C-alpha cells in the first residue's frame, strides 16, 4: 500500500475516477482485473469514499470506462483464470445486483449488452451468459414481471434463422444448455400458437433441396420432433410426417434420401424412422409389392433395375410386405418379367457391384434353384449364368457342374 | 535578506513597484517566482507598506501591473508543478482569484481578461485555461445563485465541430485531459438534453463531409457511435439505426472498404468490427442475397481483378455468414458461372499467391476442380489452367493432375 501516493491524491481532491485514470487502468480491459494496479486504486475508492465525495463502487467506475457490455465480457473471460475467478464471481453477482438495484428490464439489459446489435452472433458472445443468468435472477426478483428468454431473443430474429443458431449453439459446450432452453421455449410457443407441422415444414425452409441432402440437416431432425410432438396435444386432428413429405418429395426421391442416410451413424437414427414412415404408409394402403414398384418407378428403369438407388428399398419392402400381410415371391415376379435368360444376366451383373451383391446372389440361388423342375437344358444353365467367366469355386459354377451331371 | 540595501532604497524614496524594476524582476516573467532576489522584493514591499501614508501594494497587484492578467496566470500555473515554487503558486493563484471575485468579474469576463477568447483555437495549450478552468469553479462556490459550466462559457467560442476536435487533442495532454473530459461530459450531457438527434449530429460534426480522411480513423466517428448508443438507451422509442445514417453519405463498398481498412489496425479494430456487425446485420435483415451484396461492392465492375478489391473478403465472410444463418449458397456455383473454369482457374490461382486471399482461394480452388471430372476438362487444361508447371511437387494441385492425367 504506497500511502505517499494515496494521501498525495487525496490532497489533490482526486476522485476516484481521475486516479483510474492517472493509473492508466482504462488502457487495456483485459490487464485490468487481478492486476496489482487495480488493487492501488481499489484502497484509493475506499479512502475516497470519504465524506461529502459521491461514492462510487467498482461496478459503477468499471462500467463508465468499459460499458456494461464491456465490464459482462472483462467478468465473462476472469471467470475462465484461476487467479482470478473468485474476484469475477463476486464482481459478476455486484454487475447483476446493480442493474436490479435499479431496475432495469432484462429486455433493457439486452440492449446495454450490445445484444440486440449483435443479434446474428447473440451465442458467440460471452454478453450472452451474463445476460441468461441476469434474466434468470430478474424473474426470482420481480415475479409479477417474468419474462423468459424467448420472449426477449425471438423479436430479434427471423423463425428460421433462430432454428439454425440454436442447432450451432449446441454443438458449443458454454451455450449448449441456453440453446436447449430456448429450443424449449421456442417449441412451446409454436404449439401454443397451434401451428401445424406442415405450415412448420416450410416456416423452416424444409421444403427446398438445392444445398441438402435433407436427412443430414438438424433442422429436419428437429421438426418430425416437433410432428411427435404435435400428435401430442391434438391426437385427433394430426397426420404423421410422410404426409408432409411427400407434398414435396416423390416417393422415389424419399426413398433415395434415406436409402443415403442410412450409411453413417449420424444419420442412420432418422434414416431408420422415415423408413418406418415409408414402409408404415405404403401397407396401410395396401400397396402390394407390385404396386410399390411402379411408385418408385423401377419399371421405368427396365434391365438396369438393379443400379436404381432404391432397388434395396423395393427389395426391402417387398421381404417387409410377406412377413407382415402376405408372400409374394420377388423371384416369381422378376422372372414373368425377364425371363430366364435376361434376369440370370441381370442379377450375374448384380453380384459384382458390392451394394447389392447379397441380394443379388440371393435372388440368383433362387432363380437357379426353380430350373430342374422347369427342364432347363445344362447348355442354359452354362451361358445364362456366364459360368465360362466365374471362378473355380464360384458356387454357381459348381451348381452347373453338378446340374451337368445329374442330367 | 540585504538590509543595506533595503534601507538605502527606502532612504532613495522608492516606491515598492521601482524596486520591482531594480531588482529586474519585470524582465521575464518566468523568472520570478522562482529568483532569489523575488524574496528580498517581498520584504521590501512590507517595508514600503509598512511606511505612513505609502499608497500601499500587493505582490498580486505588482505581478499583475508587469505581467497582466495572462502573464500572471501562466506565470503561476508553470510555478504549480515545481516542488520548489508550489505552496507560493497556490497562495498567489488564490490571492489572483479572490480579488477577480472581490470586483465581482464573471467568468466570462476572467474569459477575456486572460486572452482566452483571442487564443480560441489554441484554448486548451494557454496555461491560462487552468487559471480560469479554477476561478469559474470557485465562482460557482462563491456566487451559487449565479452559476455556469465549462461548456457553456466556452461553447460561444467555437463550432460544436471544432469543440469536439480540440477536446480529442487535450484529453490526449496530462495537463488537460481532466478538463477536457469534463467539458466532452457537458457536451454530450447537452445535446442529449436537447434531444439532438443520432442523425442531426452526424452533419454537425462534419462526419458526412469527409473526402480526405477516410472515416473510422475519426476519434470523432467512435464518438459519435457512442453518442448514438446512449441515444438509443435513453429514446428507446426513436428506432435509430447508425448504418442508415452513414449510408446516406457513403456507399455499401465505400463503407465496406473503410471497414477493411481499420480492421488492419488494432486501434480502429473495434470500430471496424462494430460497423461491419451493423452492415451485416443490416445485408442479412433486409434479406440480401450473397449475389445482390455482390452488385452491391461493385465487384462486378472489377472483373477478373475483384480478388484484388479489399472488399472481395467482405463479401466471402458475408457469404459464409449468409450461409450459416439463412440458406447455403455455393460460391464456386457463382464464380463459375460468371467467369468460366479457365479464367476462373486463372483468378484463383494468382489469389492463391496473395496472403489476405490465399485461405479462400485455395478452398474455392479445390471446390471448383472436384467438378472438373464430371465436366470432362482435359487433362492439359488442368495441367495448363492451375499453373501446375509452377506447384511444388508436393502441391495437392499438382497431384489432382497426376491422378486426372491417368484417369481419363
Amino acid at each position: 500500500i504506497n500511502t505517499a501516493q494515496l494521501k498525495s491524491w487525496l490532497e489533490s481532491g482526486e476522485s476516484a475516477d481521475d486516479v483510474f485514470k492517472l493509473l492508466k487502468l482504462d488502457s487495456a480491459a483485459d490487464k485490468v482485473l487481478g492486476h496489482a494496479k487495480l488493487d492501488e486504486w481499489i484502497e484509493y475508492m475506499k479512502l475516497f469514499n470519504g465524506k461529502g465525495s459521491k461514492k462510487t463502487t467498482l461496478i459503477k467506475t468499471l462500467t463508465a470506462h468499459f460499458e456494461d457490455d464491456g465490464v459482462a465480457r472483462m467478468i465473462q473471460k476472469a471467470l475462465q483464470v484461476d487467479s482470478t475467478a473468485k474476484m469475477a464471481k463476486r464482481l459478476q453477482f455486484e454487475q447483476i445486483q446493480r442493474w436490479l438495484g435499479q431496475e432495469k428490464t432484462p429486455e433493457e439489459v439486452l440492449t446495454l449488452l450490445k445484444l440486440d446489435i449483435n443479434r446474428y452472433d447473440l451465442f458467440e458472445k460471452p454478453e450472452l451468459l451474463t445476460w441468461v443468468k441476469y434474466l434468470d435472477d430478474w424473474n426470482k426478483m420481480y415475479p409479477d414481471r417474468q419474462t423468459t428468454l424467448f420472449a426477449r431473443i425471438s423479436p430479434l430474429l427471423e423463425e428460421g434463422i433462430l432454428a439454425n443458431m440454436l442447432i450451432k449453439a449446441k454443438s458449443v459446450a458454454s451455450t449448449e444448455k441456453i440453446a436447449l432452453r430456448i429450443q424449449a421455449e421456442q417449441t412451446a410457443s409454436w404449439l401454443k400458437a397451434e401451428k401445424t407441422p406442415d405450415d412448420l415444414f416450410t416456416l423452416l425452409r424444409l421444403n427446398r433441396a438445392e444445398d441438402s441432402p435433407l436427412l443430414e440437416n438438424p433442422i429436419f431432425d428437429a421438426w418430425v420432433k416437433y410432428a411427435d410432438d404435435f400428435r401430442e396435444m391434438y391426437p385427433k386432428v394430426s397426420f404423421d410426417p410422410i404426409a408432409t413429405i411427400s407434398e414435396h418429395y416423390t416417393a422415389a426421391q424419399v426413398a433415395t434420401m434415406i436409402v443415403e442416410a442410412s450409411k453413417s451413424p449420424s444419420t442412420s437414427s432418422i434414416a431408420h424412422r422415415l423408413n418406418t414412415e415409408q414402409f408404415r404408409d405404403w401397407l396401410n394402403t395396401r400397396q402390394s409389392p407390385v404396386r410399390v414398384f411402379k411408385l418408385l418407378k423401377l419399371d421405368e428403369a427396365g434391365d438396369k433395375l438393379f443400379q436404381s438407388p432404391v432397388i434395396t428399398t423395393w427389395l426391402n419392402y417387398a421381404t417387409f410386405y410377406s412377413t407382415k400381410r402376405e408372400k409374394v415371391s420377388i423371384t416369381t415376379l422378376l422372372r414373368k418379367r425377364f425371363g430366364d435368360e435376361v434376369l440370370a444376366g441381370i442379377l450375374t451383373d448384380a453380384q459384382q457391384v458390392p451394394a447389392t451383391k447379397e441380394e443379388a446372389t440371393k435372388l440368383l440361388t433362387s432363380l437357379v434353384g426353380r430350373w430342374p423342375k422347369s427342364r432347363v437344358h445344362p447348355d442354359n444353365v452354362y451361358k445364362w449364368l456366364r459360368v465360362e467367366g466365374r471362378e473355380k469355386t464360384d458356387g454357381f459354377r459348381l451348381f452347373y457342374e453338378r446340374y451337368a451331371a445329374a442330367y
